[PDB]
This record gives structure tokens, sequence and C-alpha cells, in this order.
């Protein structure tokens, strides 16, 4: 048993927007993440709890790493150092209505620093929220939070096959609903909670949200 007590965030535009409906639309959207992190088709599924929620702070802007970069420093600032204090989250997650960029377009919908988990510095992702598709996204960036990488990258050929349906695609596509997540995906989560660095993920959250 695996839980990541994760502490979500929602920016001003945010509120602005979903109004008194924010905090449920937060818990559906990240319930809906949830359900994908405990699909078999992971190999070792892991418990996404929401356990602290901040409707706003950082700044957040067009740049996905800048903003990225801006939230993780942030969002230090509310952590507890020790994970047997109930305050203490194991990653943070902010939602935005910005349209987030790289270098050359504004197609990204999100970033996340890769294999990071367990580690209070750089537990971080951000996601663009289109309105209808934001729990797949946050899967996404969680994703790489846990080692993931993309399913056409050179490692993920020979583990996933000759035969762009999974949530790690480079790109959001369909998800195929019995393989949610690709061999390569499940291998590289496992082989990351196998190589010990998903030991902040074995204490039971006392008060879900
Ligand atoms: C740059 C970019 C662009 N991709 C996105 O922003 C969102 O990608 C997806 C969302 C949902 C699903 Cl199901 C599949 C893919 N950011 C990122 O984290 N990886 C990327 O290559
Ligand atoms: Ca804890
Ligand atoms: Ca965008
Ligand atoms: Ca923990
Ligand atoms: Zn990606």
């Amino acid at each position: 048993s695996r839980f990541v007590e994760t502490l979500v965030v929602a920016d001003d535009k945010m509120a602005a927007f979903h109004g008194a409906g924010l905090k449920r639309y937060l818990l559906t959207v990240m319930a809906a993440a949830a359900k994908a992190f405990k699909h078999p088709s992971i190999r070792n599924p892991v418990s996404l709890v929401v356990t602290r929620l901040v409707i706003l702070g950082p700044q957040v802007g067009p740049s996905a790493a800048q903003t990225l970069r801006s939230f993780c420093a942030w969002q230090r600032g509310l952590n507890t150092p020790e994970d047997s204090d109930p305050d203490h989250f194991d990653t943070a997650i902010l939602f935005t209505r910005q349209d987030l960029c790289g270098v050359s377009t504004c197609d990204t919908l999100g970033m996340a620093d890769v294999g990071t988990v367990c580690d209070p510095a750089r537990s971080c992702a951000i996601v663009e929220d289109d309105g209808l598709q934001s729990a797949f996204t946050a899967a996404h960036e969680l994703g790489h939070v846990f080692n993931m990488l993309h399913d056409n990258s050179k490692p993920c050929i020979s583990l996933n096959g000759p035969l762009s349906r999974h949530v790690m695609a480079p790109v959001m596509a369909h998800v195929d609903p019995e393989e949610p997540w690709s061999p390569c995906s499940a291998r590289f989560i496992t082989d990351f909670l196998d190589n010990g660095y998903g030991h902040c993920l074995l204490d039971k959250p006392e008060a879900p949200l």
C-alpha cells in the first residue's frame, strides 16, 4: 500500500472562473486522476490522496518552465520538515486557467519535474485546466513525477513493442480504458519504487479530502 499525500492548489483565475464550485471540481478532477493510478496496468498502484487544498502566491505566466519553478519554490514554504507531521505533503500540483506555453507554441497543457515524488524541494507539477480533460493532464504530469518517460521515447519503444493510446503519450490522445498506462510506464514506476524512491509514500494520511 502506497499513499501520495497531495497538496492541490488553484490560482486566482481558477477561482474567478469556477467560483463556488471550485473545491468540488478540484476533488472531482483528482478523483479521476486517482482512479488512473489504481488501474492494474500501472503494475504498482498508488493511492493519490488529497490532504490539503489551497485556493489562491506563486508567479503564474505563459512560460510553463517559469511557472513550474515559481510554484515549486512557493510550495516548499507550506510544507513541514517531517512526513509524520499531518500538515506534511508528498507532492504539490497547481491548476491554473493560464495558457501555458513552451519555447515556440502554447500547445502544452502542463509541466512537471521527473522522478521527484519524495523530494519535497522538487515534487511539483502544473496543469492548465482545460475544463474537461484536466484529470488526464494531471495523471500525465504525476506520471512524470513518478519517473515515467513519454511512450515515444527510445527506452519505451523496446518496452512497449511495435504494435499513442496511453497517459504518457507526448500529446493528449484518446486513452485506452483497458490500458491507461503502457508497459513502459509500468516498468518505470515499478523500478522507481523498487529502487527506494517512494520511501515517503508508506505512511497513511489521517484526514483525506
Ligand atoms: C511539453 C509537454 C506537452 N504535453 C502536455 O502538456 C500534456 O500531454 C498529455 C496530457 C494528457 C495525456 Cl492523456 C497525454 C499527454 N508537457 C508535458 O508534461 N509533456 C510534454 O511533452
Ligand atoms: Ca504524512
Ligand atoms: Ca497551453
Ligand atoms: Ca507521505
Ligand atoms: Zn510529458
